[PDB]
């Protein structure tokens, strides 16, 4: 019965997000980093060097709103701008050394928040999970 | 894989899950014109009828003040009604009007539409067992 078990699934998500949620957050603002940086910082880490205009695309914001995230984490010496060689006026992100240690630090802070939910599972329910969140994640970025 | 791969290839499925759910949901309710606080405030009024706002304000653990603000919008989109309480008329209750109720309704059926497409990806195998797991994980913690 589709409805009762959209309800329920709901019910869970929703109370497993207001639980998770507020943790992630509060681990993240001690770590000095915002989602929006966390999400700069995991796109410089998956793809070595991104154009600004890169970024705003997939974040959909006005370049400006890069350009004001590159500030705050340049300031913190988290990433450095370069010239594109292909058209030096365009901008390349990239991580430092320090910014790579800050992504990583974060990330484990994140995973281990998860793992304390998701060791309460049996072996065959990690291997399921595994498998539906890899193909719904896998299924929405095929839009 | 290790049971710490796993749970790291499961965190980063649920971080991209994630990032495209939120602004999606968000995005839902941004267009039917309601921020997440409104929507608080015309689900306990839909569950409960009418309620002071310093009720209001109790379950939503925020000051009676900020529902105050909240109430004030939402009577000027004609969400809910401010009435005098029979007790004390100069306190007020809130109740929905019949476009509040509407608009309430609306929302969450955007919301469970963006829910029944993520999961219209998943065999009904995968979506009973995506529905014992969540519940588990729910009640462990």
């Amino acid at each position: 019965s589709a409805d009762q078990l959209m309800s329920d699934i709901q019910l869970s998500l929703q109370a497993l997000f207001q639980k998770i949620q507020p943790e992630m957050l509060e681990s993240m603002e001690k770590q000095g980093v915002t989602p929006a940086q966390l999400f700069v910082l995991a796109s410089l880490k998956k793809h070595g060097s991104l154009k600004v205009s890169e970024i705003a695309e997939r974040m959909e914001v006005k370049p400006s709103a890069v350009t004001l995230m590159a500030d705050r984490l340049e300031q913190k010496n988290l990433i450095a701008r370069t010239h594109n060689t292909k058209d030096r006026r365009v901008i390349d992100l990239s991580l430092t050394d320090e910014g790579d240690i800050k992504f990583e630090e974060v990330l484990a802070g994140r995973k281990a928040i998860m793992a304390r939910y998701l060791s309460f599972l049996t072996e065959e329910e990690m291997l399921q999970a595994a498998h539906i969140t890899a193909k719904l994640a896998q299924a929405a970025e095929t839009d």
